[PDB]
């Protein structure tokens, strides 16, 4: 990105043979019978195949519509489960999915909490809030995972989950 | 590869001394007179003759032609009525032999992981998976064997098989 790759999608496990033209017709009467499109005529307004690594990109007439295809991850097209991805090169915006961690024993250091969080998937930031004077955990912490499919995995993991004598929060900061 | 029997057919009983150019032009001519074409120009490509045993193959531009012509058995020919079928390696469910390979060492380029493969026999497709921006293996390939039968053979002998470091995934990719 930042603001790149809000218009397309990778679909994956392509049935074999398919056509661009057949992928295109099957998706667009898809969002028109779920209630997706926003309004009249066709969503998806091409498609590229990769035939040889069975992968296609769709590019959508609009931001919010390709959002909504998102919803189609799973559906079976000629006995084939597809698999619909944002493009490695999309990202949201700063802070979009920030997590709040609360009650953390305060001895525990940073890689210790740390610990916990990336047995979930890997993080791109982190910070464990300390009494800069004194230099010793205020029992909180702050984290964003690199995988945004993930935030939603640790909260269902860790919320209101038991650690020590103390029971965690973990939701989203804002 | 596996398509290629999807775009051919069977062709029994065939008269004496017939051309491969004549079988060509009746085929054609029933083709267009029963408006089971999908576009302007002639559907069979090309037709070979095995004269001693009284027996043609066939071969179309598109595989739902050749599903088309499939009405035509029992059609008569130079007062001969033919008996067609489809070739005895046909897939009705194409890709239901490509072959998942996992668990690979990271190492190995693509003629060394067909290496591996063709000891069961030759090869139609394969494919080893590697990250773009640095060209390096992510560890994983596909592929489809020339005679379907050999598929199983490859499964039983490599599938778990301890490869180095590693062990070996391999099944039908679905």
């Amino acid at each position: 990105g930042p603001l790149g790759s809000a218009r397309r999608l990778y679909v994956g496990n392509i049935p074999f043979g398919i056509t661009e033209e057949a992928m295109m017709d099957f998706f667009n009467a898809q969002m028109r019978l779920g209630g997706l499109t926003q309004a009249p005529g066709n969503p998806v307004l091409a498609v590229q195949i990769n035939q040889d690594k069975n992968f296609a990109f769709l590019e959508f007439r609009s931001v919010d519509e390709t959002t909504q295809a998102m919803a189609f991850d799973g559906i079976i097209f000629q006995g084939q489960s597809l698999k619909i991805r944002r493009p490695h090169d999309y990202q949201p915006l700063p802070g979009a999915h920030k997590l709040f961690i609360g009650g953390l024993p305060n001895y525990l250091n940073d890689d210790q909490v740390k610990e916990l969080l990336t047995s979930f998937g890997p993080l791109k930031a982190f910070n464990l809030v300390k009494d800069s004077a004194t230099g010793l955990s205020k029992g909180y912490a702050f984290c964003e995972y690199v995988d945004i499919n993930v935030t939603d995995q640790a909260i269902a993991g860790l919320n209101g989950m038991q650690l020590g004598d103390k029971k965690l929060l973990v939701q989203r900061a804002s």
